[PDB]
């Protein structure tokens, strides 16, 4: 397995038809997950599952600017279980990112940080074990 948390570089930022995928497993017993697309300290994209929100599993996304996280959008579909394998893919669209786990589509986050091509790395953090992360385009 890959050293989590783990940085995937994103060479020269993101664009419209990149396709993300990261391959895991939750681990037992998780709490939560993320992924951070960054724009140097701004998080472009965060991307949270969370296992136990007061007893709730609850996925949160959200952007960081200057330190200071905005306006939470939540999603209750939760396609994430402990101990089991997944699959993210992430595509970059023009207006938004679009998110599929394990196939099936879940959500879309409209671009905040619209400076695509300085959105250049990808971080992966939480209670995983990965496989692998990688991008490509279709
Ligand atoms: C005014 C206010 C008060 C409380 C909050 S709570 C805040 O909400 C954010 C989304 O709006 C982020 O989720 C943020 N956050 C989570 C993580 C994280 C992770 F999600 C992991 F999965 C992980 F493995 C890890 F190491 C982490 F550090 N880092 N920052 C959270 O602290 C926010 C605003």
């Amino acid at each position: 397995p890959l050293i989590v948390p783990y940085n995937l570089p994103l060479p020269g930022g993101v664009v419209p038809r990149m396709l993300i995928t990261i391959l895991g497993t939750v681990k037992p017993n998780a709490n939560r997950i993320a992924l951070d697309f960054q724009r140097g300290n701004d998080v472009a994209f965060h991307f949270n599952p969370r296992f136990n929100e007061n007893n709730r599993r609850v996925i949160v996304c959200n952007t960081k600017l200057d330190n200071n996280w905005g306006r939470e959008e939540r999603q209750s579909v939760f396609p994430f279980e402990s101990g089991k394998p997944f699959k993210i893919q992430v595509l970059v669209e023009p207006d938004h990112f679009k998110v599929a786990v394990n196939d099936a589509h879940l959500l879309q986050y409209n671009h905040r940080v619209k400076k695509l091509n300085e959105i250049s790395k990808l971080g992966i953090s939480g209670d995983i074990d990965l496989t692998s992360a990688s991008y490509t385009m279709i």
